[PDB]
């Protein structure tokens, strides 16, 4: 009978789990060595214990029909062999799953290993994207070099893999429809539980995306009068190599001629680092500090032991795209970072700490629920104290920021600079995934690929290449979590998720009251706050134990994802700007980019 099997399946359960965290264990090791560490012999290694892991999880889902987990009392235990049925690639046959680790791998290296010539010096072709492009992209003010290094990283990192991210696209597809969902779209989706989940981000979207156009139109107005009409047009989308960023994801660092007051401050708080002699290792101590200062776990010995903070100074390949690491053990959590001292960077820290922290938070749960309660939530975490971190409040504190007045204008430029971040961003992380989700689901042909992707940026971010590409080139992968089949919607969730943790966490600081003048939601700055700290504490603790509205609900009480709390804090932003605008008759939207020939 069934009470006698529940209680059978329970002990199964805590057997299972234990077994799970030990296993993976190991293929987390063998990962973390190969990201350390690019080579063949590491790739083999990798590939091969992943290859184990997998067997053993289809011998898992094979046992958890020989219990009526369906039939049983407990919501927990049957949410918990829910999970255990969801193999992911693990679900394919032996060899198309070796060869689909070789395909990733084989995608990730790629990108890894992406050299470039110096604009000024054919001879020196030995800038990496981390930190040599980058540099560039986020510094050069000169269009035709940042031109050149835009066609020379895109036809390194993105068309030199267009066969594997082919037959990568073939075995995703075969993997979600051997665990019965239409396509690899449906498998990620699965992670939100909540079948109405991509409409909810379609709503949200289109009440933000007024306030988006505003900005490009802005931006827009402001780069023809620094480059000049011959570079950028009115009526057309905005040439992305202008924007400060290699896929113009976000477009904070060209805020020095784009600032709405250039009379007035802005923050930028590299130079006072470095001249106050910050490492890498001062920053991840300071963001271990943010955090212990709110109440929350301090980072154990096994990190500051194992971590790469710095990029090595040997020859070595390494994935230097920065990565959290949970080893499924008791404190044993890494981070990989190639850390430059930046104000991004800083930002940057404080992201990774998040998922740390989270990891340190649920450790205690069973394997199945030791991840965020949905992708979006892991996220999110170290966001919501980036939020408080780049305040001028903040700022001021630990001495970053000398001789600032916080006026109208200068308050201003710090949201219209925070837009730049936060508002751009939403177009740019819901196009990675829809464009993803199209070809997944079978929707573009393969002869129209390319041209699928630049007209998503076309249409949501307008957006456009500094050049003319076809269907000769292949410009998705050019983007690390392409590459690297790493889903993104998780990223458009956090941005949106992030403000309503903010707003609550800063509400219960006593650091917001939106009848308070002298406390605005954008000055708030959480650091100190142990109740702030406990509503982290009561989330992330949860893991994946329960669906994410009732972590949601542990924090603050909500159990909806809302787009009110990002509009309240840029609210003010919005009323200035669209003014400005109007002042400045100010074209806003685009025409349709002649930039991909089909
Ligand atoms: C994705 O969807 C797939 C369906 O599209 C699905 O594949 C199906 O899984 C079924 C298992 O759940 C499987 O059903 C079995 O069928 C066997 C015979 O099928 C053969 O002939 C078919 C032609 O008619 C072919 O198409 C097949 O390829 C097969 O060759 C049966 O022998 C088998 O039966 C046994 O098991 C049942 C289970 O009973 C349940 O459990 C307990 C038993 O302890 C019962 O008390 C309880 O009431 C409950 O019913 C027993 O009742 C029975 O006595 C036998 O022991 C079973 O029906 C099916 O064949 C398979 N394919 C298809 C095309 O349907 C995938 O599993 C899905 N994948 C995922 C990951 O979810
Ligand atoms: O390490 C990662 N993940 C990251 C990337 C990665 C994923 C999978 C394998 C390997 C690596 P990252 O998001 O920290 C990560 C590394 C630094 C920035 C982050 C990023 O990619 N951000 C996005 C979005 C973005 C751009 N600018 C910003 C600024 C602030 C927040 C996000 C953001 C990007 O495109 O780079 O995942 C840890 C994890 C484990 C288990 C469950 C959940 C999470
Ligand atoms: C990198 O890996 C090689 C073998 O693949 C190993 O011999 C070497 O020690 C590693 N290098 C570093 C710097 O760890
Ligand atoms: C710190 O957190 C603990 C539990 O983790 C809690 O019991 C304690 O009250 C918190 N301290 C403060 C000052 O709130
Ligand atoms: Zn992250």
């Amino acid at each position: 009978a069934l009470v006698k099997e529940e209680i059978q399946a329970k002990e199964y359960l805590e057997n299972l789990n234990k077994e799970l965290a030990k296993r993976t264990n190991v293929e987390t090791e063998a990962a973390w060595a190969y990201g350390s560490n690019i080579t063949d012999e590491n790739e083999k290694k990798k590939n091969e214990i992943s290859a184990e892991l997998a067997k053993f999880m289809k011998e898992v889902a094979s046992d958890t029909t020989k219990f009526q987990w369906r039939s049983y009392q407990s919501e927990d235990l049957k949410r918990q062999f829910k999970a255990l049925t969801k193999l992911g690639y693990a679900a394919l046959p032996e060899d198309d799953y070796a060869e689909l680790l070789d395909t990733l791998s084989a995608m990730e290296s790629n990108f890894a290993k992406v050299k470039v010539c110096d604009y000024k010096d054919s001879t020196k072709c030995d800038l990496a994207l981390d930190p040599e492009i980058e540099e560039v992209i986020s510094k050069s003010r000169d269009h035709e070099e940042l031109a050149y290094y835009w066609r020379e990283f895109y036809d390194k990192a993105g068309t030199a893999v267009r066969s594997q991210f082919e037959r990568y696209v073939e075995l995703n597809t075969k993997a979600a429809k051997l665990n019965n969902f239409t396509s690899g779209a449906e498998a990620w989706l699965d992670e939100y539980e909540d079948d109405t989940f991509e409409q909810q981000l379609e709503d949200i979207f289109a009440d933000i995306r007024p306030l988006y156009q505003q900005i490009h139109g802005y931006v827009r107005f402001r780069l023809r009068k620094h480059y000049g009409d011959a570079v950028v047009s009115e009526t057309g989308p905005i040439p992305m190599h202008l924007l400060g960023n290699m896929w113009a994801q976000q477009w904070s660092e060209i805020a020095d001629i784009v600032s709405p007051f250039p009379e007035k401050p802005l923050v930028d708080v590299s130079a006072e680092m470095e001249k106050q002699g910050y490492t890498p290792l001062k920053m991840f101590q300071m963001g271990d500090d943010f955090f212990t200062s709110m109440n929350l776990t301090k980072l154990p010995q096994d990190f500051w032991d194992k971590s790469i903070i710095e990029k090595p100074t040997d020859g070595r390949d390494l994935v230097c795209h920065a990565s959290a690491w949970d080893f499924y053990l008791t404190d044993d959590v890494r981070i990989k970072q190639c850390t430059r001292v930046t104000q991004d960077q800083l930002f940057t820290v404080h992201h990774e700490l998040g998922h740390i922290q989270y990891f340190l938070q649920y450790q205690h749960q069973p394997f199945v629920y030791r991840t965020g309660a949905n992708p979006g939530f892991h996220e999110a975490v170290g966001d919501v104290l980036s939020l408080s971190v780049s305040t001028p409040k903040h700022l001021e504190k630990i001495g970053l920021l000398k001789d600032y007045v916080r006026d109208d204008e200068a308050r201003i430029n710090q949201l219209f600079l925070t837009a730049l971040d936060k508002i751009v961003f939403l177009p740019f992380a819901f196009t990675m995934d829809k464009y993803r989700w199209s070809l997944f689901r079978g929707e573009v042909d393969k002869a129209n690929w390319n041209c699928a992707f630049w007209k998503l940026r076309d249409e949501y971010s307008g957006i456009e290449p500094p050049v003319v590409r076809s269907e000769k080139d292949f410009d998705a992968p050019a983007k690390y979590h392409i590459s690297a089949d790493v889903e993104y919607l998780r990223y458009l969730v956090s941005f949106i998720i992030q403000f309503q943790f903010y707003k609550s966490a800063c509400i219960k600081a006593g650091q917001y009251d939106p009848d308070n003048v002298e406390l605005p939601l954008d000055n708030c700055d959480i650091y100190g706050s142990a109740a702030a700290g406990a509503a982290f504490h009561n989330m992330l603790s949860m893991g994946a134990s329960k669906p994410w509205p009732d972590a949601l609900e542990a924090f603050n009480g909500e159990r909806i994802m809302s787009g009110k709390a990002i509009a309240e804090y840029f609210e003010p932003l919005r009323v200035w700007l669209e003014a400005e605008n109007i002042k400045n008759n100010v074209h806003i939207g685009w025409t349709t980019s002649n930039k991909c020939v089909s």
